[PDB]
DNA sequence: AGGCGTTTTT
DNA sequence: TCGCAC
């Protein structure tokens, strides 16, 4: 039986997904479809320019409707083609159950009539230039109204959006209003007092006063950022804040006693008026980024009262054309007892010392400090030792060079107690002195430095808690026998992209240190171009995962018997990545020398044109085999062998023309199979013996299926349809004639 | 005439 | 195969 909502796909929770189908009108679906059960209909990025009274009339329990990007205004069209969307008067009134509507990125100039059931309305990036009391008649349950981007450089209109005084007072339930990028010069008058979120960023509102926020005493978030910009930082078209602006009255915010979040970013602020924060006792988030507060933060008392503040953004408060020799934060930061997160990135200052951050040093809840992109060249990392709550320091993208004068394969540090990011700095050697006071660290990132050192066991000595060390993108010379042995808790080591030493033809390297790392569980040697003159064996009783992708095992395994047991000493290994190793051949004997403990083997993007499937019996614990991106021309040469525990097989992006009968029949644990992007002209149940009904995933997209009338694959795919992703749209014909490139459902082949 | 295309946010 | 110790 056919998928029920062709050409669309039924997804969980009553979602009918019609996205990206190039539809010119709303599909009606068959009278046999359960139109009753449809709660959400997605029509994202089709090319529907005309909506009709009958379009949604049969979807009698429809709650969510997404029509975004159907008819973009010329400024937002990728080719600047104009578009105007017509909407018959009852299009949405015919859906009395509708709760959420997205009409954004559509060329409409008025708000259509809407049912009184509506709770959320998105009208962003349309050409609606006015809201008056008749625009939103009857929407007494509306809680969210987003209408951003109706008049700006990507969607110009030649005037300000006009929201008439009191236009929205009839929306007595309205809690969220967003009117960003609308060329406003004043705040709309007499907005609904129920508002909790008012977002007015990236307009040209350059004066504020208490009268502009009259009666908005329920506000929890107010965003007025980006209304008076510093164009020297801008990535986009930008007009400079005029001289002597902005003008924000002392008492602008003083009635907003419930305010939790205030955004004053990119407002050309050189000074902070302490009165702005008076009476904001519930304020937890303050964004002051992209202002000119570099001197103010050394002297201000404006933070004195902010006892509930959790997150403070001061990023990109830099002085044009300069960096500072020194920076000393004001004493008043010490009263921020709730502070959890401070962002000081992009201020530009050259020395980080005891005095810089002293007011923060006893703040008990301070967990995350962002100090990246500051051109810091001298950093006393010892300053952090006695910070009582610190979990994360970002010092990446600086100029520090020393002491002062798949998570399967590599875990992240997100769950760890103390992480320092020193990636993208200027280290060329690692000296232990710089880490002397950092013995509490669990994770250290040193990726993308210039480390060129023959590490030997003396570099990381103080780091006795360190579990994860990221040295990727450096030039470490792997040679000495005791590298990394000074890290007694090391579990994960990333040495990927340290290729330059391995490219020194004629100079060998030594990986014997891996055997000396008794706690190591995850290692990456990926993208190192390892190809000759290296240790003949890697050895570890502890290692679980090894990423060896992006090397030349092809060259190693061609050199007689030298490297045929290279991985065999990894006695507990469960996951191995041998992707992108230029492999044109394997021997069964070579596969049999991989660790018998292996559960996952990746061989992606090699050049294998043959695979001896019987050799899988040599890997009796194997559950996942990834052969995507090779050059197989068939699934033949014996079938999957009896007894295999294989659960997942990926042979996508090969050149597979046919599969032998019964190829998969003996893989009784097989659940996921990817045949995508091969040269298969059919899909046959006989491939599977009598076990095709057991598959949970069968991907057959991007194959040149032969769509002859009565083609047998059609019935088969309908029988297993629950397992086939994208069946309604991405399973396409390669032939005959005009069917080439069309869905197998474009015409009824039965 | 319409088409284009996977498009966050500045 | 990188200051070892003919
Ligand atoms: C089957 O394989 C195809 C092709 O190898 C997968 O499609 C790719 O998926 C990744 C994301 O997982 C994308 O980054 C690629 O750019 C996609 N490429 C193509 C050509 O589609 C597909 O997702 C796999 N199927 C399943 C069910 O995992
Ligand atoms: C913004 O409004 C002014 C008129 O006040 C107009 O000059 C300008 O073109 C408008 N900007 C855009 C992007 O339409
Ligand atoms: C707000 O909506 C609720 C429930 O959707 C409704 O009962 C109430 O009458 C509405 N209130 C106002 C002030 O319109
Ligand atoms: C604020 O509310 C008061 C009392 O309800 C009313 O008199 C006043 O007009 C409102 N202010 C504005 C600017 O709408
Ligand atoms: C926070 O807002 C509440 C209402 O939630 C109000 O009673 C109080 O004045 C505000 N300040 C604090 C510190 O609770
Ligand atoms: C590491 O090399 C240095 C010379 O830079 C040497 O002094 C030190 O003893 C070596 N450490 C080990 C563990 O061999
Ligand atoms: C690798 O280094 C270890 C420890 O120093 C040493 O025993 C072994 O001989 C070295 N390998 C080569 C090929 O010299
Ligand atoms: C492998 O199968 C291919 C494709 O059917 C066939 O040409 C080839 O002779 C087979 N080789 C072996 C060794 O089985
Ligand atoms: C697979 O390898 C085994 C053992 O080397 C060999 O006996 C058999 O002939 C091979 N199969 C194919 C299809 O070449
Ligand atoms: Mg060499």
């Amino acid at each position: 039986t056919l998928p029920p909502f062709l050409p669309c796909e039924l997804q969980p929770h009553g979602l009918v997904n019609c996205n990206w189908l190039f539809l010119k009108s709303v599909p009606h679906f068959s009278a046999a479809a359960p139109r009753d059960n449809v709660t959400s209909l997605s029509l994202l990025s089709n090319r529907i320019h005309h909506l009709h009274d009958s379009d949604f009339a049969q979807l009698s329990n429809l709650q969510k409707l997404n029509l975004k990007w159907n008819c973009p205004p010329a400024g937002l069209s990728p080719m600047h083609f104009p578009c105007h969307m017509t909407i018959e008067p009852n299009t949405f009134l015919a859906v009395p159950t509708l709760e959420e509507l997205n009409l954004s990125y559509n060329g409409i100039t008025t708000v259509p009539a809407l049912p009184s059931s509506l709770v959320s309305l998105i009208l962003s990036r349309t050409n609606i230039l006015q809201l008056d009391p008749t625009s939103l008649t009857g929407l007494h349950a509306l809680r969210f109204l987003y209408m951003d981007g109706n008049c700006y450089y990507k969607n110009p209109c030649g005037r300000a959006l006009e929201v008439a005084p009191g236009a929205l007072l009839g929306l007595g339930n309205l809690t969220h209003l967003s009117l960003k990028y609308n060329n406003l010069t004043t705040v709309p008058r007499s907005l609904p007092p129920s508002l909790e979120y008012l977002l007015l960023s990236y307009n040209h509102i350059v004066t504020l006063a208490p009268e502009d926020l009259a009666n908005l005493t329920a506000l929890r978030v107010l965003d007025v950022g980006g209304n008076c910009r510093r164009c020297d930082h801008a990535r986009n078209p930008c007009v400079e804040c005029p001289h002597k602006f902005p003008q924000l009255h002392s008492d602008t915010f003083s009635h907003l006693s419930r305010l939790e979040g205030l955004v004053l970013k990119d407002s050309s602020l050189y000074q902070l008026n302490p009165r702005w924060f008076r009476g904001l006792g519930n304020l937890t988030v303050l964004d002051l980024s992209e202002n000119f507060l570099y001197d103010c933060i050394t002297k201000t008392k404006a933070f004195q009262g902010l006892a509930q503040l959790r997150r403070l953004n001061l990023s990109f408060n830099y002085h044009k054309k300069v960096s500072f020799a020194h920076l000393t934060l004001a004493p008043s930061f010490g009263s921020l007892l709730s502070l959890q997160e401070l962002d000081m990135h992009g201020i530009f200052f050259r020395s980080l010392s005891q005095k810089t951050l002293q007011p923060l040093a006893r703040l008990p809840m301070l967990q995350r400090l962002y100090l990246q992109m500051n051109f810091i060249n001298q950093a006393q990392l010892g300053i952090f030792k006695d910070f009582p709550g610190l979990r994360y320091i970002d010092l990446s993208d600086n100029r520090i060079s020393g002491a002062v004068e798949s998570e399967d394969f590599m875990p992240s540090c997100k769950n760890l107690s103390f992480t320092l990011d020193l990636s993208r700095n200027n280290l060329v050697t690692v000296q232990p002195e710089m880490f002397a006071q950092l013995s509490r660290l669990q994770c250290l990132r040193l990726s993308h430095n210039s480390i060129s050192q023959a590490v030997n066991g003396s570099q990381f000595v103080p780091l006795t808690s360190l579990q994860v060390l990221d040295l990727s993108h450096n030039k470490l010379d792997l040679y000495h026998g005791r590298s990394f042995t000074e890290l007694p808790r090391l579990e994960a080591l990333d040495l990927s992209y340290n290729s330059q030493p391995f490219s020194m033809r004629g100079v060998g390297h030594n990986l014997s240190f891996v055997a000396q790392l008794p706690t190591l569980r995850y290692l990456s040697l990926a993208h190192n171009g390892i190809h000759s003159r290296v240790s003949q064996q890697l050895c570890s009783t502890s290692l679980w995962a090894l990423d060896f992708s992006g090397n030349s095992l092809s060259q190693m395994w061609a050199e007689g018997d030298l490297y045929l047991r290279f991985f065999q000493g990894l006695r507990s290994l469960i996951r191995l990545d041998l992707s992108q190793n230029r492999l044109h051949t394997l021997l069964p004997c070579t596969l049999g020398n991989l660790p018998k403990s292996l559960q996952l083997l990746r061989l992606r993007n090699n050049y294998l044109a043959f695979f001896n499937w019987s050799s899988l019996t040599l890997l009796p614990n194997l559950e996942t085999l990834d052969l995507a991106g090779n050059q197989l021309k068939a699934l033949s040469n014996g079938s999957l062998p009896s007894g295999t525990q294989l659960q997942r097989l990926d042979v996508s992006r090969n050149s597979i023309i046919f599969v032998v009968p019964g190829f998969f029949a003996l893989a009784t644990r097989l659940r996921e199979l990817n045949l995508s992007a091969n040269a298969l002209r059919t899909v046959e149940p006989s491939w599977f013996g009598f076990l095709a009904g057991s598959l949970e995933v069968l991907d057959v997209s991007a194959n040149p299926l032969h769509c002859a009338c009565g083609a047998a694959f059609v019935d088969f795919l309908l029988q297993v349809q629950a397992a086939v992703p994208g069946l309604p749209s991405r399973v396409k014909c390669g032939s005959p004639g005009q069917l080439q490139g069309r869905s197998i459902f474009a015409q009824d082949l039965r």
